[PDB]
């Protein structure tokens, strides 16, 4: 059994171990880092399956759970928040901050989220680059999720920048391990200011919402409302930062589709599905247990035994997906809904923001700067660490 996590084949290429599995083992073992085994789906309909049935639990505190790293294994003693319970715990707790993701919510948040892309865009347009080129990153992939989530979440407008600073300071590579803990223990803190504050006088935002609905009945405590705030901030940023960086890049390295979407903008929302199979940045959040023997494909996964289904490899998955490593903003979609999202009950709470956002961006960035190019070579881009989920640090271009 091969360890897992694998590593990317490449900076933008996903591991090279999913192509062989979904060919001659597509529901296999594989060793985690602390020698326990679990099981690895491969196929489009098996992740599927995966992500739906009842038989399979996301409990943490159940043995057999395929915890990834010693970190994950530390983490999984906090009480959880949604994102690791099960029916009916799930649904009761998730229900009370879906209204601001829905996909009316969003719809009607269409404006905002433009107006913030503008703003960002303009600023980076006034500043130029007379000198050298800018960090895409930092000037924009990075500030405009961040911006749009405090935001929703209640973060006052001269906060932002510290904020959302703070934030990248928790996962960025280059941050030692105490860095990324302050950085992540100094938002907590935060956050629990801000719910104390919204309980005395509710705005309209988020985090009010937790404490006038839920905290004052008491459904849940403060400290709950902080880790469901919290949850809400870090589940999706990281990967917004790098998911724009990414489709920035990928334009840059198919001449021809970045020549079709600057000729019209109005393909920003295919572009963007292509972008979200194609470069499947979050591939190791569909984890389960299993309650209960279940058959999967060939295999018999017993009780109390862990999978770990790959949503990465099914959007790859040649069966549903034709010419699969091919990226193509005009391809044709099967009735198969591809899993850059999840699947299921727990399905990216986000998915319809987080699509909105990126169509904004597609659908604006080069219109602003219709000159707008990478500063070094598309082989030099500075993408994360191969042992972990696709993405790209900085990003230096010019306009
Ligand atoms: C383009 C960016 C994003 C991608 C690709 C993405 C992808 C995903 C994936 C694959 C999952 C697992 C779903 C499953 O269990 O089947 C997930 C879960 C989740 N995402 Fe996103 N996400 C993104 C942005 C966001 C944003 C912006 C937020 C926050 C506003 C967010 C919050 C969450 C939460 C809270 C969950 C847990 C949902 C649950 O278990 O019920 N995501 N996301």
């Amino acid at each position: 059994a091969p360890s897992f996590p694998f590593s990317r084949a490449s900076g933008p290429e996903p591991p090279a171990e999913f192509a062989k599995l979904r060919a001659t083992n597509p529901v296999s073992q594989v060793k985690l880092f602390d020698g326990s085994l679990a099981w690895l789906v491969t196929k489009h309909k098996d992740v599927c399956f995966v992500a739906t049935s009842e038989k399979l639990s996301k409990v943490r505190t159940r043995q057999g759970f395929p915890e990834l790293s010693a970190s994950g294994k530390q983490a999984a003693k906090a009480k959880p928040t949604f994102v690791d319970m099960d029916p009916p715990e799930h649904m009761h707790q998730r229900s009370m901050v879906e209204p601001t993701f829905t996909p009316e919510a969003v719809k009607n948040l269409q404006p905002y989220i433009q107006r913030t892309v503008d703003d960002l865009l303009e600023q980076m347009k006034q500043k130029g680059c007379a000198n050298g080129p800018v960090d895409l990153v930092k000037e924009f992939a990075l500030p405009v999720p961040s911006y749009i989530i405090y935001t929703l979440l209640g973060v006052p407008f001269n906060d932002l920048e510290y904020l959302t600073q703070q934030n990248a300071i928790r996962t960025n590579g280059s941050s030692t391990a105490r860095e990324a803990s302050a950085a992540n223990q100094e938002l907590l803190d935060y956050l629990a200011i801000l719910v104390e504050q919204r309980l005395v006088e509710p705005k309209d935002d988020i985090i009010s919402k937790l404490c006038t609905e839920q905290v004052k009945p008491g459904n849940i405590d403060k400290s709950d409302a902080v880790q469901i705030a919290f949850l809400l901030l870090v589940a999706g940023n990281a990967t917004m930062v790098n998911m724009i960086a990414l489709g920035v890049a990928t334009l840059a390295q198919h001449p021809d589709q970045l020549a079709q979407l600057k000729a019209n903008p109005s393909l920003a929302p295919q572009f963007v599905e292509e972008l979200c199979r194609y470069h499947t940045a979050v591939a190791l959040a569909i984890k389960r247990t299993a309650k209960e023997d279940v058959m999967i494909g060939d295999k018999l996964v017993r009780a109390n035994e862990g999978i770990i289904a790959s949503n990465q490899s099914a959007n790859r998955d040649e069966e549903v997906f034709e010419n699969p490593d091919e990226f193509n903003m005009n391809r044709k979609w099967p009735p198969q809904d591809p899993l850059g999202f999840g699947f299921g009950d727990h399905r990216c709470i986000a998915e319809h923001l987080a699509k909105a956002e990126l169509t904004t961006v597609f659908s604006t960035l080069y219109q602003k700067f219709p000159d707008l190019k990478v500063a070094v070579p598309l082989g030099k881009i500075n993408y994360t660490p191969l042992n972990r989920d696709v993405g790209i640090v900085d990003l230096p271009v010019i306009f």
